[PDB]
């Protein structure tokens, strides 16, 4: 074994926190972990907004779809794509290529996952909040983001006050392909649907996820990004 | 606040030179298991991994990544992909062409990849992300036989390290982390960091990153994604 692996494998989203704050030294370490993430071309295109102002916390909770743990978490971090630093160094920077939004999205996930694992390694718990993107522009303006930047997701951190079971995922032989993409075996989806309702014990996982994707998935996001100068071509 | 997870995170270096020693089957199983334990937006599970063991494809991928020889010499090479094809194979009604979903695919891929890499690093392995595959995304896509609704994002080399670089410094936290609202860049923080990086090595950092972003960044990538059915609106 080792403690990093058991930390990774014991992951659960935590959505209920005690009122205990996170020590100043733990938070410094969590952010230090984030900053040690790999970075495409060393561009360093991620910014983090730490929200301590409780009026802003309450507004973010509402913008995220009334997720109360946005308010009650000890800390709330907002991960943002940031090409404003670069444009402030050299205004010829071309930040509107879709490639650069891919980079900002991937690098944000890498950094955020270092932050979360570092926190979980210390007995803390957390959850990602993609719900900020429901009202992306309102969140953007609330945190004062300039052009060439955009919100991607938030992250709640705190001392956990709940003990969920680990949720199973699709098996590695479904998700991992050897040398070339393998067509899906629908029997593996049926076996996994069974695993999920065992976990949850009417819609099965397969019906829920494809029900969600049959509709429109935040169709305001490309205009939002375009409005900040991003993903225009 | 210091355990071996934190120690692994902060001790991270990109490794680009590997010994010939293979990775044990048990270790690779654990690395992939660690990736599968990552958070997933809405439990969509939008990520696939192609593990490339065929040496001719390894050679081709090395070329397509920009002649990066460690693609070929790494013990294992993993290609991370956005995957909405599992969902469309479940229900052809799924709408996978929203930009929102490429965004989810990219973030979730970085989260999963970083679980894999940290797991590897915790075992004394090393590795490096290979975004260079996107230089030739379409040819890489055809080589791995990806269907519609999937797209490569980046690769990942893993192996037993045969170099030990020093840990490379990042922008300071007080530049990257903002309290409550976005903060303007102080160009003297860039000047300081430019000197910190010049020491690390011997164009400054800021000249190199901006002059790179002054050009076009992989302008073929939006057509690449659109040709796979993604990011069209
Ligand atoms: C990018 C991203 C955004 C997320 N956004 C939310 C959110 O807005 N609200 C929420 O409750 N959970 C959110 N989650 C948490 C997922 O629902 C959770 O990871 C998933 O259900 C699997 O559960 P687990 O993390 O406990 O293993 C998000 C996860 C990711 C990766
Ligand atoms: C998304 C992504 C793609 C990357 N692609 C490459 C690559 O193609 N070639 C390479 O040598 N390094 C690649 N890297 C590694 C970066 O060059 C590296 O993280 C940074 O320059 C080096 O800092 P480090 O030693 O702290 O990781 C990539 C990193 C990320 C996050
Ligand atoms: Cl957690
Ligand atoms: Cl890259």
């Amino acid at each position: 074994m080792n403690s990093t692996i058991q930390t990774i494998l014991g992951h659960r989203s935590i959505r209920k926190f005690t009122s205990q704050p996170i020590d100043k030294e733990q938070l410094e370490t969590i952010l230090q972990a984030g900053l040690a993430a790999s970075s495409s071309s060393m561009l360093q295109v991620v910014s983090i907004v730490r929200v301590t102002d409780i009026e802003k916390r309450s507004q973010l909770a509402k913008f995220a779809g009334n997720q109360a743990y946005v308010e009650s978490a000890a800390e709330f971090l907002v991960f943002c794509i940031d090409y404003q630093r670069h444009a402030s160094i050299n205004p010829d920077v071309q930040a509107d290529f879709t490639e650069l939004m891919l980079i900002g999205a991937v690098d944000s996930g890498i950094m955020a996952q270092n932050c979360l694992l570092a926190a979980e390694s210390m007995g803390l718990g957390g959850v990602y909040i993609g719900g900020l993107r429901n009202n992306a522009q309102q969140v953007d303006e609330l945190l004062g983001l300039p052009q060439n930047t955009a919100i991607l997701f938030g992250m709640c951190l705190g001392h956990p006050d709940q003990n969920p079971e680990v949720k199973p995922r699709l098996p590695a032989h479904v998700v991992v392909h050897e040398n070339q993409y393998q067509d899906l075996n629908l029997d593996d989806i049926q076996a996994y649907d069974q695993t999920m309702q065992n976990y949850y014990a009417q819609s099965t996982w397969s019906q829920e996820v494809t029900s969600k994707l049959a509709g429109e998935s935040r169709p305001h996001i490309l205009p939002y990004l375009n409005g900040k100068g991003l993903a225009k071509k």
